[PDB]
């Protein structure tokens, strides 16, 4: 074979470019997409479009603008530039407004600079946006800005945003904002961190800076004290310049100020009745409330008869929080994914005045999420078909009668898709589908009146021409029987693989609570270019603690992190090793954050069946990560608690365990989300121990380090390591 | 040859230990000593001895003791325990006074735990110590204190004891306290370092601190806010007297008080006549005032008359700083070494009112000290001998004559002792000579009435024993000639060392401004394993900038720090290269602190000279490095002065080039002296620019990366390091 193979090149370089077909549906019939660099608009129906804006509209606005988004009514459209990053989806930004009717910027009334955020309202173009802390809204592009609050307080009072950990392991967002479906009432969060203590680290800037500053973070480590919530509710319609805007707050349940607890889910139902969830800090209970407005008191009241109650007695709630619901039109019944009876979790049907939820779906199998909902049908995607977790498709639900279930993906093209995610236009009456895997990514526009294949947006041609000319691996997903149990793994095999010779092994591995490093996504990375080139095979294994198999599974490790996950690690490479095609001399380790976690407490564990492993910016001991996703998973580290566990599942205590590993520690100085501080432990015991080791610390890198200097830095030095590692001597 | 050699875990573990011999001098007649672990006090004279204080003693002290101390008029031990390191010099603890004579510890008005600083007075038993920063004194041990000071404050008023940049770069001691001969006046200088710059850094230490620590230190880099000085001087004879004994300031002369300066000097001549040197922050130009107490007025006096100037044209002042005077007993003249009309510093007598010096010492060679001064007689310690600029030998000259000059030390044993040290009873009577090379240490005691050997007190055989059974290595000291200049350089020759082979070469390096690391010290380090073991010649060499030669040589630098102390290093390797007994592909480089910036320098020349190199805690930018020590040689980094050459002589500039090289970077992460920062911007440069490197990072180790376990681990790391390099198909 004289194909060039996948090298390290590429993969840094992107050599081989996966194409994607990103669209914003704007209505029920069009959809938004950047061709060129221009907007253009399409209808679904036929596939015809026309320029939304000129590429070239803005030539000479003197700033590079960053991303952009169009006012609901297609008025105006909000540029953003003078990006500046934070934490995971926390960002600064400047905005201008450009109306597209006089086609001229707006320069009256300016969005200030350093925002935090801004929304349009989900109808219309009214505008709210959170400076210094504080939420301001506009009901018109040009005209004055209303200020709701006047607490913002910086690292102190949020207003309409999150703080760190909220961010980062409750919403998955810097927004604590909400607009009410029609836009006219604006329901925020609030959170106080005043007694949250503050991570402190070091930055050090480019070289100019002669002293380092720095960075405080209110971050509150397991068992600290957190950030304390409250939520309100305004109404943009009837606000003045004169007074103050009045918000009316919606004090979380007596179950939930009982104690400490987080608000984690926010749903309006319709234009005057929203849903929230609680949870509290033990995180194995959770409360809906549902308040309706009272137009004539003014305030909001949330009808006891009204909560629902959700909580697990083998585990925390919910994958990593309860389920959002979805509301009906009337907004008097919804549909929720909750764990049932057997741990399996499907789709319930609730009435907001009936406590007994009903089960539309069942089965030894996950709905992994709720993609729409019609009177006549509710759609949605799991991993039912052929009983593979690690795939995924679109199905709908007749909801007169459940026994009549469809799936619209299944058969499409089953040897090339077996994992896709959906998006549907604003009444469901088109659908974009998105297969990722097993082979090449394919995105198709379909109608839901007959599920018709409308047809293709992105069919990956052009890289399917070039990849033939490549070595390209291989992928196995497969599964192993332990205690009767069914786990499943997935191998990167090297091109013309030989059953008869044997290949040095790698296992990338995760193992977070509820992951699934074993699925049919088709992916360009380092494993890639380990198998394509170095011959080595790339393993990974979901075992106990892994997702979308039911709570028996997944709850395995709950108050027992770093037991069960990692010993089935251990076992699936015992087992690979044991394989005629595996050489037992030969087997690494490696993973990032959690993994990184995992493959220490491997390489720890004195097992004799890993010869080398890496770490990158890994969890050392529990007390050092943050509350919120700690706590879910091993409680309180308190005497009367889980304390005990805390001190027994860290990596320092496993040090001398070293002594016959070869190990590689790498991690960023500037990681707010695993400090260095978790890396810098590691260290300090092995070389109490005397174990020698190699190590990488990345100055200025967060977590992911992605910077692309750093990102090619990283992936060199780990493949020298590995390459090393096995080098057959 | 089956002897063994001498191994790493030889110097890791301290197989073969150097015996000493330290005593401590309580008069002009005897010294104590530690037999086992009680103390002994011997007869200089006869050799005879008693126990001062038996093991015995302190049992039920519920405490480990430090350290001790006499008064001294013998009647009380000073007790320390509770000791706890912060830099170089500084350190807390915890205090007891003993009555040696009631035999019993005492209880009443003790001196307070955490304390910074503590001594007694030259005679008598007067206690003077500092504690929050602010002076006390007890006149009797048992006694209440007097309150000397109300200005302390932590990290901004420092009385009595030094900030860190005094301590570590001006005084060479936390102490700034100054008793006068017979104890009655007591002198401090007092630090304000209200604007000072802070330095910033964690320190994660135990496992069980969740929230790492930010360590804060008031650190002048090169460039910044210098803290300020006072001086003042209390006659301790009033305070029983008075209430509140004042505090008379003596300041400092106009010629500094026109802009920034140091205090570099404090020295009492007599009872009621105190010496100041006074140092401009442009460190090429110090006032020295001598001031007499005024007894009608309570006040100190400084005659202008007596007023001495000590600038340099050609460099700085001093070696380091300027040089400590010596008076005679009337104190109306003094001795000092400064350097002459040809660069080279020797022993000047003064006339307190006179502006014009005589020396009475000259000629191609310089002294290093002035150990004692007699009526008669003044003893100082120089490299005269064989113009040797690695040697020192204790020399004599007659004050009466002073072209009788005896060396006490020259012949006594040539072939083992060319590297000399002194410790003088308290009035020169005796005194014990501590020889450290090129043979084992030895250490003999003398009589000054006829310089007569009084006898051995360690003379290392049972080591010399040890040592014959190892294949210890061998170091040749000689010179190489550049420009008509000698330049000497010494080798850690491998044993069985064959001039017809070709050995892989090591170069050691520091090459710091005044440096030497070539001299005829006998040393048991890494290189002695590296040579012994692996076979490795360590070499080093003093180019331009080193000193004991003459400020021709050390002024080289002058301004120009990271250029001919470089090339020289460079330009040596290539000579030993021309010596033929080297392999010119297998020739490395490694420093320590300066060692790490010029290694580092070297390494990113491209002279393809050095295959590989080992930086540990280097400089890698001038600004980033303290005041002091930095603006001494580079003047300021200002445009109107020398920012030209700061921003052109660092590391990071060269990072391309480092892809010639195997790079070993490696810094403790609480290093106070030397920021972590320093190694932090190296490492993000080479990042920048796509260069793979071996870093490694020592948590909460200091500077000195001294701690047990990290010294075996940092040596150890580097062993496999060199041998990897060296490593040869
Ligand atoms: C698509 O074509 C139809 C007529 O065939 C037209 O009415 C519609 O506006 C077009 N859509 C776009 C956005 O070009
Ligand atoms: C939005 O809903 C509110 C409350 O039901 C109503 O008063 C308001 O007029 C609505 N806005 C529109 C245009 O639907
Ligand atoms: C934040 O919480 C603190 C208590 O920790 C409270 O005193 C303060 O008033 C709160 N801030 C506001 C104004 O909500
Ligand atoms: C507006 O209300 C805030 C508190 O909500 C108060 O601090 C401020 O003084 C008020 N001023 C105005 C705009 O009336
Ligand atoms: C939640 O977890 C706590 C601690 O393990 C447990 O005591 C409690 O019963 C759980 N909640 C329930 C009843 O499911
Ligand atoms: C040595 O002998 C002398 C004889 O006068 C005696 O006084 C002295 O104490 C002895 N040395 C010691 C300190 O034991
Ligand atoms: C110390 O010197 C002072 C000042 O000259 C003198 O008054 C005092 O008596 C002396 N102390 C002693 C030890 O006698
Ligand atoms: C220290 O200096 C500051 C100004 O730099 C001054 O305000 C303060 O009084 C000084 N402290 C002293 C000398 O006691
Ligand atoms: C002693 O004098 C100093 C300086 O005048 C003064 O600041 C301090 O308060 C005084 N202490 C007492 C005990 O009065
Ligand atoms: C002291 O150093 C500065 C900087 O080089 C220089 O300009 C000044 O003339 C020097 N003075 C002496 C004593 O040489």
């Amino acid at each position: 074979d004289s194909r060039k193979t996948y090298t390290l090149t590429d993969y840094l370089k992107n050599t081989y470019r996966l194409k994607l077909y990103s669209l914003r549906w704007i209505s029920d019939h069009e959809y938004l997409y950047k061709q060129e660099n221009n907007i253009l608009v399409f209808n679904a129906e036929y596939g015809n479009s026309s320029v939304f804006l000129e590429n070239s509209t803005f030539d000479e606005f003197g700033h590079s603008i960053n991303d952009y988004s169009i006012s609901p009514d297609g008025q105006f459209i909000l540029l953003e530039y003078n990006y500046v990053k934070q934490w995971r989806h926390s960002y600064t930004a400047s905005y201008d407004i450009y109306d597209l009717n006089k086609r001229q910027l707006i320069t009256e009334e300016r969005i200030p600079n350093n925002t935090q955020w801004v929304t349009w309202s989900p109808v219309g173009h009214k505008l709210a946006y959170v400076w210094n802390n504080d939420i301001y809204v506009k009901i018109e592009p040009n005209l004055p800005s209303y200020r709701i609050t006047w607490t913002g307080k910086e690292d102190i009072i949020y207003n309409g945003i999150t703080d760190w950990v909220y961010e980062e392991e409750v919403f998955s967002a810097y927004s604590a904002l909400w607009w009410s479906p029609n836009g006219t009432f604006l329901a925020y969060a609030q959170f106080n961190d005043t007694e949250v203590p503050l991570i402190e680290y070091s930055f050090y800037s480019d070289e100019s800076l002669q002293y380092p500053k720095t960075v405080r973070v209110p971050y509150p480590k397991a068992g600290a004290v957190n950030p304390t919530v409250k939520f309100f509710v305004v109404n943009t319609d009837s606000l003045s310049s004169v007074t103050n805007a009045t918000s009316i707050q919606i004090t979380a349940p007596a179950s939930m100020l009982i104690g400490d607890h987080y608000l984690c889910d926010v749903t309006w139902a319709t234009q005057e009745r929203i849903s929230l969830q609680w949870l509290r800090r033990i995180q194995n209970y959770s409360v809906m409330d549902i308040c309706d407005y009272d137009e004539s008191s003014g305030r909001w009241n949330c009808l006891v008869a009204r909560q629902h109650i959700e909580m697990s007695t083998t585990g925390w709630v919910g994958r990593f929080r309860p389920s959002e619901p979805h509301f009906t039109l009337d907004g008097n019944s919804f549909y929720k994914i909750i764990s049932n009876e057997e741990g399996y979790r499907h789709i319930c049907y609730f009435q907001i005045d009936k406590k007994d939820c009903t089960f539309i779906t069942k089965g030894t199998w996950e709905v992994i999420g709720i993609e729409a909902l019609t009177s006549d049908y509710l759609y949605y995607i799991s991993n039912e078909y052929k009983g593979m977790p690690g795939g995924r498709n679109l199905y709908k639900i007749q909801l007169s009668d459940y026994t009549k279930v469809t799936c619209l993906s299944c058969e499409l093209n089953p040897e090339r898709c077996q994992y896709y995610s959906v998006s549907f236009s604003k009444e469901a009456k088109y659908y974009q589908l998105r297969c990722s895997g097993p082979g090449l990514p394919l995105y198709t526009l379909h109608s839901s009146v007959n599920d018709k294949g409308l047809r293709v947006l992105e069919d990956n041609s052009a890289l399917d021409k070039m990849l033939q000319n490549v070595q390209m691996p291989s992928k196995k997903l497969d599964f192993i029987i332990l205690n009767e149990t069914k786990f499943w793994y997935q191998m990167i095999l090297p091109p013309h693989f030989d059953k008869s010779k044997k290949y040095p092994l790698l296992l990338d591995v995760y193992a977070g609570p509820c992951s699934q490093k074993a699925d049919t996504v088709f992916r360009l990375n380092w494993a890639t270019y380990l198998a394509s080139t170095e011959n080595i095979i790339v393993a990974s294994f979901d075992g106990r603690g892994s997702g979308y198999q039911g709570d028996k599974i997944m709850h395995a490790i709950n108050r027992r992190l770093g037991t069960f996950e990692v010993e089935d690690q251990i076992e699936a490479a015992r087992q690979f090793s044991k394989m005629g095609f595996v050489d037992n001399k030969r087997i690494a380790i490696w993973g990032w954050s959690y993994g990184g976690y995992v493959t220490s407490m491997v390489l720890g564990s004195g097992s004799g069946v890993f010869k080398c492993g890496i770490a990158v910016a890994p969890v050392s001991r529990w007390e050092y990560y943050d509350s919120v996703y700690t706590e879910r998973y091993m409680g309180l580290p308190t005497p009367e608690d889980n304390l005990d566990h805390y001190r027994n599942s860290t990596v320092m205590s496993r040090a001398e365990n070293f002594k016959q590993v070869e190990y590689l520690l790498i991690h960023g100085t500037a990681d707010d989300n695993v400090h260095f501080q978790q890396s810098a432990q590691i260290s300090k015991a092995l070389v109490d121990v005397g174990v020698d080791f190699q190590a990488m610390w990345y100055t200025d890198e967060d977590h992911g380090i992605a910077s692309s200097t750093a990102h090619q830095h990283i992936y060199t030095h780990m493949s020298h390591f590995i390459k090393q590692c096995f080098s057959l001597p």
